[PDB]
C-alpha cells in the first residue's frame, strides 16, 4: 500500500489481496517420468499459502515431502521495516528463475529449474525436475519417509554478481523407523527481467509447513499449508 519507496510500492501492489497460484512440475527420477499440477492461493499479507497438488501421471514415484521445497517465496510476509529486502516481489511481474540442486545424503540428487511469474492475474510456478543416482532400496524410492514436515529457517544472501540471491539450507525428513534423511539444498534465484530488483541484506525466512490429505480425493495428492515470514533484521 503506502510505502515511501515507489519501488517497494510496485511490488506490494501486486500482492495485496489473495493471489491465485498455478504450479506445474514435470519430473524424471531414475527413469520414472511424472507430472504434478497444483492450484491454490497465496496471501502475502499473512505469508500464507494454501495449495493442493495432484500427481497427474498416477502414483508419485517419490515421497511427497521430498517435493515441498520445489513445489513460491514471493508470498513471504516481509515486515514493514524489511520490505526493501524483498527480492521475490521486486522481480514481479516479469518473474524470477529459481534453480536448486538437492542432495539426499547417501542417496541421489534432484536438479530443479523453475520460472515464477504472473500470467495475467495468476502466479505461475513452472518447474522441471531431474533426479539421478537414487538407490532403489533407499529411503526415497523405497517410500520410507513419514508424511509430515519440520519447521525451519532459511538464510538468504544477495548475489550482487547475478542481481539475485542464493541460499543453502538443510531439510531433515523423518524416516518411518525414527531416523532422518538429510536433504542439502543449494539455491540461486535470478530475475527474468532486465530492470532493477531489490537486493537484500542477509536475512532469514522462517517456514512452517503442514501436509494433509483431502478425504474425497482418490488421485495421489498433497495438501500444503505453508507460512513464510521474513526475519533477522531488527527494527532498532
Amino acid at each position: 500500500h503506502h510505502h515511501t519507496d515507489p519501488m517497494v510500492s510496485k511490488g506490494e501492489e501486486l500482492f495485496t489481496g489473495v493471489v491465485p497460484i498455478l504450479v506445474e512440475l514435470d519430473g524424471d527420477v531414475n527413469g520414472h517420468k511424472f507430472s504434478v499440477s497444483g492450484e491454490g492461493e497465496g496471501d502475502a499479507t499473512y505469508g500464507k499459502l494454501t495449495l493442493k497438488f495432484i500427481c497427474t501421471t498416477g502414483k508419485l514415484p517419490v515421497p511427497w515431502p521430498t517435493l515441498v521445497t520445489t513445489l513460491v517465496l514471493c508470498f513471504s510476509r516481509y515486515p514493514d521495516h524489511m520490505k526493501q529486502h524483498d527480492f521475490f516481489k521486486s522481480a514481479m511481474p516479469e518473474g524470477y528463475v529459481q534453480e536448486r540442486t538437492i542432495f539426499f545424503k547417501d542417496d541421489g540428487n534432484y536438479k530443479t529449474r523453475a520460472e515464477v511469474k504472473f500470467e495475467g492475474d495468476t502466479l505461475v510456478n513452472r518447474i522441471e525436475l531431474k533426479g539421478i543416482d537414487f538407490k532403489e532400496d533407499g529411503n526415497i524410492l523405497g517410500h520410507k519417509l513419514e508424511y509430515n514436515y519440520n519447521s525451519h529457517n532459511v538464510y538468504i544472501m544477495a548475489d550482487k554478481q547475478k542481481n539475485g540471491i542464493k541460499s543453502n539450507f538443510k531439510i531433515r525428513h523423518n524416516i518411518e523407523d525414527g531416523s532422518v534423511q538429510l536433504a542439502d539444498h543449494y539455491q540461486q534465484n535470478t530475475p527474468i527481467g532486465d530492470g532493477p530488483v531489490l537486493l537484500p541484506d542477509n536475512h532469514y525466512l522462517s517456514t512452517q509447513s503442514k501436509l494433509s490429505k483431502d478425504p474425497n480425493e482418490k488421485r495421489d495428492h498433497m495438501v500444503l499449508l505453508e507460512f513464510v515470514t521474513a526475519a533477522g533484521i531488527t527494527l532498532g
